[PDB]
DNA sequence: ATTAATTTCTTGACCTTCCCCTTGCTGGAAGGTTTATAATGGGAGCTGTCACGGATGC
């Protein structure tokens, strides 16, 4: 509906919600798991 | 129609740079990697540009 990209940026940045702190943590402990499930994972591996 | 003293040709025998390299650093240039308090909706015309068609919405 426009001709800006970085307005439609803003627009699909507008879209998406902000971190609070305990935000923040809360996506860094799914970062967390998101690493230690294929950390667990490659443990059943025989390579 | 002949050849003997000059005058060129040819061949070793010498003469330079170009470039890579000598041990031992010394400096310069190109490319990639962290740094761990708090950092969360950014920014910039310029119109004082006017009169056409080509496509959009009643």
């Amino acid at each position: 509906r426009t001709t800006d990209p970085v307005r439609m940026y803003m627009r699909e940045m507008g879209t998406v919600e902000l971190l609070t702190r305990e935000g923040e943590i809360d996506i860094a402990k799914r970062i967390e798991d998101g690493i230690n499930q294929v950390q667990c994972s490659v443990a059943e591996y025989p390579e």
